[PDB]
């Protein structure tokens, strides 16, 4: 029972960096956060950010 050579050529890096567009560009102001929508950017606090529901079965609140 021979030794088969341990330590090998590493796995994939990333050499890729395509990002993925937004869930939505809707500024809606924040009492219309989801509305009957589910993904809308929130406009509150003098910013945006976009509030997301995940069809999992989330939201997903990203700056």
């Amino acid at each position: 029972m021979s030794r088969m050579d341990n330590t090998e050529l590493p796995h994939p890096k990333e050499i890729d960096n395509e990002t993925l567009l937004p869930a939505a560009e809707r500024r809606v102001n924040s009492q219309a956060l989801l509305g009957p929508d589910g993904k809308v950017i929130i406009d509150h606090n003098g910013q945006e950010y976009l509030l997301r529901k995940t069809q999992a079965g989330k939201l997903l609140l990203t700056k």
